C-alpha cells in the first residue's frame, strides 16, 4: 500500500488535500517548486522520453543522472528504494497506468540487498489544472495503482495537478515540465535537458505511432537497447506535415496551450520520420537486433555493433 508519514493513504483524494493534511509533503513541494530550473548537460545523463522507463543503481559507471522533460499532463514518477539505491525513472501520459505500475515495481524489486537498508519511496511530478481533466485523472490513477501494491511504498514526493499549477492571462500551465534524480546521491531536482537522444526521433515516432510505455536501458550490461520497434503507416502522416502550427497543436496535443515553444517543430520532425519510415521493423533493424549505445569515455553515447 501508499504510506505517508508511516500511515496509509485513503483514496480517493484530491493531492492538494494530500499535501496540505502532511506537512512533510507540503515541504517537499514548496521545496521543489521554489527550486530554479537547472540545465542538464549530456555526461553520464540518460534522458527518458514520454512512455519511456529506465531503472539502475548507483553500481552503474556509466550513467549518474536520469531524467526527463516537456511534461505538460503527464507524470514522471520516480521508484527508488534506499536500501541498494536502485532508481527507476519513468515519464507516464495515462495511455495504460495500470500495466505501468508494475513494470516500474518489478524494476525495482529485482535488486538484491533490499532488507537490511532502506525502504521503497515514490515520487510523483506533474500535470496541471487542465480543463480536460487528464492531469487529475493520471494521479488519482498512479495514486491507485501504487496503493493496490503488496509491498510498502513510501510517498514522498507528490507534486501533480492542482499543485504543479500556475495562470496566466486565465491559461493554465504546469510549473515543473521536468525533473532530473541523480542516482548517487538520490537529489531530485527541477532540470531542462538540451540532450534527449540517441535515436531521438526513432524513439519519438514509436511512441506517437501508439507504442506502449518500454524499458529502454539494461543496467547489467550499461546499455540502452533501442527496438526493434514496429508500426503500420501512420495516417494521414503528409497532411499532417502540412498544417500550419495551429492545427498540430489542437490536434496533436491534449494541452494545446500549455506546450513547450518547441513542441510543434519536435512532433514536425517525428511525423517526418514516420513519413520516411512507414514500417521500420525490417528496414531499421536486422535480425530482430536492438540497437546498442553504450557511454563513451567522455560520457555521451556511443552506437556498438
Amino acid at each position: 500500500p501508499l504510506l505517508v508519514e508511516g500511515r496509509r493513504v485513503r483514496l480517493p483524494q484530491s493531492a492538494g488535500d494530500l499535501v496540505r493534511a502532511h506537512p512533510p509533503l507540503e515541504e517537499r513541494a514548496r521545496l521543489l517548486r521554489g527550486q530554479s530550473v537547472q540545465q542538464v548537460g549530456p555526461q553520464g545523463l540518460l534522458y527518458v522520453q514520454q512512455r519511456e522507463l529506465a531503472v539502475t543503481s548507483p553500481k552503474d559507471g556509466s550513467i549518474s543522472i536520469l531524467g526527463s522533460d516537456d511534461a505538460t499532463t503527464c507524470h514522471i514518477v520516480v521508484l527508488r528504494h534506499t536500501g541498494n539505491g536502485a532508481t527507476c525513472l519513468t515519464h507516464c501520459d495515462g495511455t495504460d497506468t495500470k500495466a505501468e505500475v508494475p513494470l516500474i515495481m518489478n524494476s525495482i524489486k529485482s535488486f538484491s540487498d533490499h532488507a537490511q537498508c532502506g525502504r521503497l519511496e515514490v515520487h510523483l511530478v506533474g500535470g496541471f489544472s487542465d480543463d480536460r481533466q487528464l492531469s487529475q485523472k493520471l494521479t488519482h490513477q498512479l495514486l491507485s495503482e501504487f496503493d493496490r501494491q503488496e509491498d510498502d511504498i513510501h510517498l514522498v514526493t507528490l507534486c501533480v495537478t492542482e499543485l504543479n499549477d500556475r495562470e496566466e492571462n486565465e491559461n493554465h500551465f504546469p510549473v515543473i515540465y521536468g525533473i532530473a534524480v541523480n542516482i548517487k546521491t538520490a537529489e531530485i531536482y527541477r532540470a531542462s535537458f538540451q540532450d534527449r537522444g540517441p535515436e531521438e526521433q526513432l524513439r519519438a515516432a514509436r511512441t506517437l505511432a501508439g507504442g506502449p510505455m518500454i524499458s529502454i536501458y539494461d543496467a547489467e550490461t550499461e546499455q540502452l537497447r533501442i527496438g526493434p520497434y514496429s508500426w503500420t503507416p501512420f495516417p494521414h502522416v503528409d497532411f499532417w506535415l502540412h498544417q500550419d502550427d495551429k492545427q498540430i497543436l489542437e490536434n496533436l496535443s491534449t494541452s494545446p496551450l500549455a506546450e513547450p515553444p518547441h513542441f510543434v517543430e519536435h512532433i514536425r520532425s517525428t511525423l517526418m520520420f514516420l513519413k520516411k519510415h512507414p514500417s521500420p521493423a525490417h528496414t531499421l533493424f536486422s535480425g530482430n537486433k536492438a540497437l546498442l549505445y553504450k557511454k563513451n569515455e567522455d560520457g555521451l553515447w556511443e552506437k556498438i555493433s
